[PDB]
């Protein structure tokens, strides 16, 4: 069983709002005709530079050519050697490793004629609760429009949301007030995400005023600057609600563990380098008796399916997760998108081997983009 | 006075050893006909991906177009907003910001008809001591070769070196023995650099045996894994010699200051985002009563000149520095290549406005490379 070729398809799929996120669909071919598919999800994040995919295909091929796809530990070590972790949330190297590792899982699973779920440790549950995002308000005028979004998604089954806050507290508070007023207990906002915008003391004051509204609130996410472990710790001591933070590197996770800086580790394959790395992160959390939730960068169906399988295999996910990326896009590049129902993400049919998702060539072509350049 | 255009020239200049590093020469044009030149030094570092320069030029132009080059604080803020610090030693965004900010210094100085030295705080000295690098031995068989290097470079005036260690302590030890044997006090090895290869306890063991040899030893550099602040501290306590570490981000530097983890801050524009950022880092070290030394990524003449001006303006450089990049290359792209005398790097003629270095279009074209792709 050996890797014989690699394909990278750049695609740009617009969100209902207009922004066109760029992703790279991965295909790993073997000598036995089995192909693994993966997704280097959402390259549209700072820094404001873009990677040469022609050069990248060459580098990755030199690494993968002739390898046994089942050598996940060996391959991932080499990937990390070439694409180091940098303690940076949006390191493009993480997205890259993610697409490759996830494609390898699909490949191995297909080879064994089993679902990726069975390759990841099996099932603990068949679905995991997720939430839909309401991006941060900048002006009070944006409130009405977001209430429409809430009413619309609730109508579709999403009764839980997560709100990005910190930019305009008066607006944040107006929104929450309007939500409690109209929906009562029909809607829950499980997290207030500050996206690392405020210093911990400023976040403390914000938390104090926003939490006057508790609509099934489960956590406060990223309430301090990136890598501010001490600030997270101090804030955790002053806040009743669990503090959650994204895991973007083992070094960063190690520090938050050692310093008992947070309560919930937000793990997402794309930010940590793939399923192999995400599992290690989740297990590290488990060994430390810490809670976990699956985060998101807003991936398409292929990337979301990866989390569907991983999420349904973990015993330490005790809160609502975030992967609802497909809901923000007008399209995808698969024959059948991931399944959501009543605010839950379902792990693909366990009887279907591999990831349980299939690429649609006509759609790959339709959304194809020449490169990953910015606008 | 406004920026009207930008040019990015990718160049590949082979090292005497053969390896061809890639750099990007920067030209920032204005409405008054004045052009600032800069250098995005050595992109040939991991991660194993390359930046699209056509896309990069568009992104940088969108930032700089129409701006007043004297608004250094405003521009650097916008540069950092688009190219965030990542606590990673070789973040390509740092090299990018460096080239731009350095070109802005040249541009501003040219406009004012003054040397960059006088735009940076003037002169404290006219030159700074530097050292030539002896890269780490992997096999004892290499000791002979490196000894020939020392003899040749000493003959050329370089009486101070820095030795990279950690791979083969037996070899490092043999080399140090042979050098003390053949040259005695004729040569000094001011630093034993571990390049983050060993965990602090293992480095402690190495240090104990390597420092049996003291040829004007000034510091032990990077004796702990990248960002291992606690490790640096513990090692700072057990080591008599000063501990130095490279500064790659303000967050990293802030933490090393807070924990008093090191004694000497190794600052180099390329790793921190340019002269503006390097000055802030140096001043922060000064406020903290800490020493500074100028580091290097092996830049060419334009990049080295930036440090020559900077180094000669600082009051807290009390040790030998590292910028001898030009010595490793077979050529450059300037009319007046940076040279050294008796192991010293002199600040450029204070009578020459700007950086004091002029590009040579013929050499620029000779060493031109189509892109920054890997080989
Ligand atoms: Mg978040
Ligand atoms: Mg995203
Ligand atoms: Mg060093
Ligand atoms: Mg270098």
């Amino acid at each position: 069983m050996k890797i014989t070729d690699l394909e990278l398809h750049a695609v740009g799929i617009p969100r209902h709002t207009g922004f066109v996120n760029k992703h790279v669909i991965v295909k790993i071919h073997t000598d036995e005709g089995l192909t693994g598919i993966g997704e280097m999800s959402d390259f549209s994040h700072l820094p404001l530079y873009s990677v040469d995919l022609h050069d990248l295909k060459q580098g990755l091929l030199s690494i993968l050519l002739g390898q046994n796809p089942f050598d996940l530990m060996k391959i991932n070590k080499e990937l990390t050697d070439n694409f180091p972790e940098t303690m940076y949330y949006y390191e493009k190297g993480s997205f890259i490793r993610n697409g490759i590792d996830n494609a390898l899982h699909d490949l191995c699973a297909k080879y064994l004629d089993i679902s990726v779920s069975d390759f990841l440790g099996g099932r603990v549950k068949e679905k995991i609760k997720v939430c839909y995002p309401i991006f941060r308000h900048r002006f009070s005028e944006e409130v009405e429009s977001n209430l429409d979004v809430v009413r619309q998604k609730l109508e579709q089954g999403f009764d839980v949301f997560r709100l990005y806050v910190g930019k305009n507290l008066d607006a944040d508070e107006e929104f929450l007030s309007r939500v409690k007023e109209e929906f009562g207990s029909r809607v829950r906002i499980k997290s207030y995400d500050f996206s690392h915008l405020l210093n911990w003391k400023d976040a403390h004051r914000a938390i104090k005023r926003l939490t006057k509204y508790d609509l099934g609130l489960e956590m406060i996410e990223s309430p301090a600057p990136r890598n501010d472990f001490d600030g997270l710790y101090q804030l955790r001591l002053k806040t009743d609600y669990p503090i959650s933070e994204h895991v973007w590197s083992f070094k960063q996770q190690q520090e938050m563990i050692k310093k008992d800086a947070i309560d919930i580790f937000n793990i997402s394959p794309v930010f940590i380098g793939g399923l192999t790395s995400a599992k290690k992160a989740a297990y590290a959390a488990e060994v430390a008796s810490k809670d976990v939730v699956l985060g998101t960068t807003q991936e398409l169906s292929v990337g979301t399916a990866a989390m569907a399988h991983l999420g349904c295999s973990l015993t330490n996910i005790n809160h609502t997760s975030d992967p609802t990326g497909p809901e923000l896009y007008v399209g995808d590049v698969v024959k059948n998108r991931v399944t959501y129902k009543d605010g839950y993400l379902y792990a693909p049919d366990r009887s279907v081997k591999g990831l349980g998702i299939e690429l649609d060539e006509s759609l790959l072509a339709k959304y194809q983009v020449p490169d990953l350049s910015w606008d």
